[PDB]
């Protein structure tokens, strides 16, 4: 619903500057940290901010769709935001570095926080605090409460978790050099289980989940497991919708196969093609020549792409509810849809 | 003693492989990230080996020192190697970084993880893994510990306040572009308090303290107090060292004012300084041509720099003492001392 959504949206949104405050308002005026407090302050505001939210709006929607009468408190609700926009540092931390490895000049319609002069290899350090910065937050607002090492854990983890499938990423795609040797199915799914869907669903959930108290293993195991096919289709749909979407098209309606990305349809081309084909694919790609770029579509148009998406977003639910249904014992469903119902939207 | 301290240095020494397998064992057959964790295992070992590793050994004596006969079984002997590595992944992870930000080619004799043809930027992720790998292994050893949070915490925050003394370094001393304007005595002293002293002195008494049950916060500060002298101290004499030592000097006695290095002699020199020898070094300085380099350090013996020390490792000790006074009242002031032997040394 258009007014529960927003409503939950802007006090999101309206949340930002307290978080800001919170890490830098005793530390700016410090004698011998001062500058390096000013800074910061600097980086969170250019960074943080600017995404969607749908991340860290996640734990506050779950939290109210978890918590009894008795937790609705004040108190209670700021923290879920607050653990909500520990998420959105967290990926501003990754982010900020996907950019210095990629050598990328734009995100989030904003210049590379790196290629700002003055910045350089320095932001290297900035993603270190922007990820210092999460746990300081969870200190702030969870310090006194049973469920503080679960999720100090819980952030520790995934931050591993994402990291190598952030390192897979960069050994398979390394783009400076095409080699589509390594785009294989499996590496473009383990690629995907790890560098986002992780972070992107698991961890809003799970963060929910041990703040009302399931601090069961195996619960964590019913939700990781619908949650990880959800963040999966999920990566697909950027996937297609980067190359075959359009209307309405969420920002930067852009492109980026000019970067030898591993994406899926690139995989999912490589089990379609001819040897004639692979060759044409192994050497127009990766390529900034708009020759190329529509060469590469068409051969994509050429092998059928298009219904291949539509066959697949179309197991791809399906799975899920029988997902919903294995797993969803304990949890309240309801859960699981909300999410699905912003997640699966289509595009043909 | 000679032969308990290198006793203590074998076990240390010898501890490090299980680290590696502790890190990587398990991953290295995952179908999945298997190539990930194969990685990782040679970040681990280009990096994290070849120190001195005073620091790692630092938390075994004094948790020697500090524990009972209860608490010296093999397990807890472990938890403090153990804990001690952390430190050592810990400041690799630092460095990595350091590396890469200040563009160097050598580190501990080797070349530069960075450097590594088939590497490059992607160390940006690797020290981000060398960091998880702190928390891969408190989880490890203490996650059944009544002190597990305390040494979470503890790690965390030293994570952010070093990154903060680095920042500020960033800012102070940009390795492209000499301006000595900044270089001040407390902003010297500010970058010394918070990149090093903390982590390299601190840290390891702080988690001996809390892993033997004292999580007294005006306990941490009567330590915190003694240390930060101590490192501060310690960073001086590396500063002097650099210069102005020589025989049997600790590996590399090579040097590097070439780096526009806010160094506490180049400091000192700015206050001793008429306003020609300012202009003097402004020039010179952070140049990579021997002849400068001669001047640089006429400059220094010009001004005498050299009794500037032998005055200063004077009052530093001294005032350590006072201050094992007013400290160390409920600590066994063993600890402190055994550290300052090992730290206050001399080279005139
Ligand atoms: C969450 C994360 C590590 C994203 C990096 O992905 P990418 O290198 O494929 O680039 P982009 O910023 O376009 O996703
Ligand atoms: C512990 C830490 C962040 C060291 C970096 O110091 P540096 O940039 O002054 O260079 P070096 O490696 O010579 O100390
Ligand atoms: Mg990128
Ligand atoms: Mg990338
Ligand atoms: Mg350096
Ligand atoms: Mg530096």
């Amino acid at each position: 619903s258009p007014v529960v959504v927003e409503r939950e949206r802007e006090e999101f949104v309206g949340f930002f500057p307290q978080i800001v405050r919170d890490l830098t308002e005793d530390g700016i005026g410090h004698p011998e940290v001062g500058d390096a407090v000013a800074r910061l302050k600097e980086v969170l505001q250019y960074n943080a901010p600017g995404g969607k939210c749908n991340r860290g709006l996640t734990v506050v929607a779950a939290y109210r769709e978890l918590s009894g009468p008795g937790q609705k408190d004040a108190e209670s609700l700021r923290c879920a935001l607050a653990v909500g926009w520990c998420i959105e540092l967290f990926q501003a931390a990754s982010l900020v570095a996907d950019d210095i490895m990629d050598q990328s000049l734009t995100r989030r319609g904003q210049l590379c926080w790196y290629k700002k002069e003055g910045v350089g290899l320095d932001a290297i350090n900035d993603s270190f605090l922007l990820e210092s910065s999460v746990y300081r937050v969870l200190k702030k607002y969870c310090r006194q409460r049973p469920y503080y090492v679960h999720l100090l854990e819980l952030f520790l983890q995934t931050a591993y978790q994402t990291e190598l499938g952030q390192m897979l990423d960069l050994i398979t795609a390394p783009v400076s050099k095409v080699d589509l040797s390594h785009f294989s199915e499996e590496r473009y799914k383990a690629i995907v289980k790890y560098k986002t869907a992780f972070y992107s669903f698991y961890l809003p959930v799970a963060a929910a989940m041990y703040m009302v108290g399931i601090d069961s293993k195996e619960e964590h195991e019913n939700a990781k497991a619908i949650l990880l096919e959800m963040g999966e289709y999920f990566q697909i749909q950027d996937d297609y919708l980067d190359c075959f979407g359009d209307p309405a098209l969420t920002g930067a309606v852009g492109t980026d196969i000019q970067d030898n990305k591993c994406s899926w349809l690139v995989v999912q081309c490589l089990q379609r093609v001819t040897p004639e084909q692979r060759q044409l694919l192994e050497d127009n790609y990766g390529r900034k020549e708009p020759e190329k770029v529509a060469k590469v579509k068409e051969l994509y148009e050429a092998v059928g792409m298009r219904a291949a998406f539509q066959q697949y977003e179309e197991s791809s639910y399906r799975r899920l509810q029988e997902l919903i249904e294995k797993h969803s014992n304990r949890l309240p469903k309801e859960i699981f849809l909300g999410l699905a119902q912003k997640i699966y939207k289509r595009q043909k």
